[PDB]
């Protein structure tokens, strides 16, 4: 997905 890379506020992007 999107923020599927660490380290975002939404992983489950």
């Amino acid at each position: 997905g999107c923020c599927s890379t660490p380290p975002c506020a939404v992983l489950y992007c």
